[PDB]
């Protein structure tokens, strides 16, 4: 029940990209929220916390977004290279990492479809600076399979959960911001329930296998 | 008019602290939102723009807040213990280096009173750690100096300026990246003519001298 611990930071995460994972897609857009568990352990929707610590970052891809990507995100290629954004690359993954390191550790990134999206796409892009290592110290786990568990204790989409629990749609549904800060409200509707089960499942982050690249 | 060539992102800034100059006061919280130049080439508040670069964290002063200071912010030094928060370090001046780094040069901090309050302050921050190079090559503007002119083209506090403009209080007036995005909002009002204002007072921040701490 506790095989690493207390998680002692939940870093709500989302990743947006060029496209689907068969097509090796590239980060456009990347948010991490960082909460300390303290502001977890005690409807309508909840305000964040007031201590939070917030990166949100849009990212050169190097390759066309696909039209259905641009329509969801309202990024493309073009217009991240008109703000001058740079790829992904040695001096992001230190500005993770050292992000990272402003919190208590143990770590834990929380993502909604991570197992299957953000977490193996972030493993490919550090993979291909050969920079794993600055992730690897941390956690992490999918809050879909942890939403399933709880609301147990139905679609088990970001919006799905959010309309269910509060009765009105998530807003800013086309920013990663947006969507760390919905996935957020939903875990703070069963707070102390939820940092149980993320105790008992944090899952290195290290098992998780790159979408592409090194292995 | 041009003494350092175009800005080319402006990084919107502000600091919170423990108190006034006079105190030595320590940074307890920080916003950075880095908008590049051509999201400003171009009544109500304006959305932001889509591509952002946003950073907000929480710092471990050292001492006591003031009682103003944390009616202020809702911050107070036994609550950023309660959250883990570190002190103001060498990983927080890496990581802010490093987001400045994600940007097209020049970069142009631009803050409310910066001049006075936020600018000396983060100066000295660097300056106890021995790490003013982390700044050294960006620039900055107080916006106080800015909107004076570009109106002169009255109180001129943020929260002044805001409400002449827009004819409603910004909202979160309590945290760094509250006062970040209505800043934002006040320098989309006009923003060719805050550019080349911008472009023509840019001033080097290692001319900032630090608020206390080694010059």
């Amino acid at each position: 029940t506790l095989p690493h611990g207390h998680m002692q930071t939940l870093i709500f995460f989302d990743m947006e990209a060029t496209g689907l994972p068969f097509s090796q897609p590239k980060v456009t857009e990347l948010c991490l929220l960082a909460v300390h568990r303290c502001a977890l352990e005690s409807p309508t929707v909840p305000p964040p916390p007031r201590v939070v610590d917030k990166l949100s970052l849009c990212v050169a891809p190097g390759k066309a977004c696909s039209p259905a990507a641009s329509e969801i995100t309202g990024l493309s290629t073009a217009v991240l290279a008109a703000h001058g954004r740079q790829c992904f690359d040695d001096n992001l993954a230190n500005l993770l990492l050292a992000f990272l390191r402003r919190q208590p550790q143990p770590w834990c990134l929380v993502a909604h479809n991570g197992d299957r999206y953000d977490f193996p796409l972030l493993q490919a892009e550090l993979a291909m600076l050969g920079l794993t290592s600055a992730l690897d110290g941390a956690f992490c786990v999918d809050s879909i399979t942890a939403l399933k568990a709880l609301e147990r204790a139905k679609s088990y989409s970001l919006g799905s959960i959010y309309t269910r629990l509060y009765g009105q749609s998530p807003p800013d549904s086309h920013t990663a911001e947006g969507d760390v800060l919905a996935l957020l409200s939903i875990c703070q509707w069963r707070p102390q329930a939820l940092l149980r089960w993320v105790d008992a499942h944090a899952r290195p982050f290290g098992t998780i296998r790159p979408m592409y690249g090194v292995t």
